[PDB]
């Protein structure tokens, strides 16, 4: 069975209810093609808000969640409340949680571990640093990062892994389709050599680099890439062409 | 100073049984001398003021320094508005402790907090190594100046003391040691800022605080109300709202 198709749209911290209602709107119009999953992720106040407005052909995705269901934890929601809300996924691990926000891989696993206990989809965020990759250590950085997720599966069914390449993101460097389908094709790699060959056929790893509507044909035709994990472009009607690159 | 009684429901709670608690609050007669507040889990922010009455307010339980931005997972004071909210809990003190929120970091948050119309409870409190050490006012003082760096108009401002030092550790505070605290925690506003402001700004007591204790505590000169935590989740809650009927 062949990967299907993943487009995920992180909103970031962006939007109030009338602007995320007129891109739930247009969202809502576009036609979804069949065999490709969409999963929106909106901002945390706004996950009640979206599931509520959203067809449900697309499913919704909190940007974080904490490890435990409940508990002293001011600030933050537990799984149980993000499936309460009508989601199904929560996004754990993302570039902007380990770097401004300091989240550890160690907190990150323990998130992970819970968030499928729970019965939530995960899309686990990995990705190297500018100056990571320059000092040579990609594979050493997104093996490590995966490994610790790894750890914390029992469900692959339930995981898409998504690759940031932070070296890639504010520095002013670009990344090709080629550095793109490197890495995802070393982290299949490492799937198949440390979880199974299943696990590697049949998980999907989407690019979380810049892509708009005139490069995103080519990178989803790479073998490697499954998809994408789009923030800035997921605001914008150029999402729905992110969603038709396989067609 | 009209009495302040926050209720902090941390990260606990679903839709079903936060409904139940809202159903008992909005059947609760609140008192006209108190100002009851309701911090609800950020998933939860709308759907509990669309549920509460009117005579609450709503509060976020955290909030980040920008209007929007590159921020996963974080809500800017725009949203908070935007879902009926009027009031945001910064620097409480498992953000500080638990998530490593430093003190500048929560001054910024008070300052947009407060340009974008918010209400901002400012939590403050020393751990139990540091009152130990003898440097409470110390520790207290400094977190206070960080958020007063960033306060312009106090009518917005309400702060929190929480003993830390309290919390699960073996130590608990008795309502003279919270009002020791408080009394020098208004002196300071008298110092630093105007006695129409340490006349004016309500500190709220962030500690132990039951149906049992409430009355003593609000008895105090200097203690205008509660931030409460388990108790805020349950009927208890009304007794606390009572605290000085
Ligand atoms: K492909
Ligand atoms: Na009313």
């Amino acid at each position: 069975p062949s990967r299907k198709f993943f487009v995920g749209g992180n909103w970031m911290m962006n939007g109030r209810k009338q602007s995320l209602g007129e891109l739930i709107g247009t969202l809502n119009a576009a036609k979804v093609p069949a065999d490709t999953e969409v999963v929106c992720a909106p901002p945390t106040a706004y996950i009640d808000f979206a599931r509520q407005k959203l067809d449900p052909k697309i499913a919704v995705a909190a940007q974080n969640c904490y490890k435990v269901t409940n508990g002293a934890f001011t600030g933050e929601i537990s799984p149980g409340m993000i499936k309460d809300c009508g989601a199904t996924w929560v996004v754990l691990g993302h570039s902007e949680r380990r770097h401004v926000f300091g989240e550890s891989d160690e907190l990150i696993g323990q998130k992970v571990a819970h968030a499928l206990a729970e019965g939530l989809g995960v899309i686990a965020c990995i990705g190297e640093k500018l100056d990571e990759r320059e000092a040579g250590i990609t594979e050493k950085v997104v093996f490590e990062q995966t490994k610790v997720i790894a750890d914390n599966v029992k469900d692959w069914s339930k995981v898409v892994l998504a690759y940031e390449p932070v070296w890639a993101i504010g520095t002013g460097k670009t990344a090709t389709p080629q550095q793109a389908q490197e890495v995802h094709e070393k982290l299949r790699g490492w799937l198949k050599s440390n979880v199974s060959d299943a696990v590697a056929q049949s998980t999907r790893i989407i690019y979380g680099g810049s892509v708009t509507g005139a490069t995103c044909k080519e990178l989803a035709s790479q073998p490697d890439v499954d998809g994408f994990l789009v923030g800035g472009a997921s605001l914008k009607p150029e999402f729905v062409d992110i969603i038709n690159a396989k067609q």
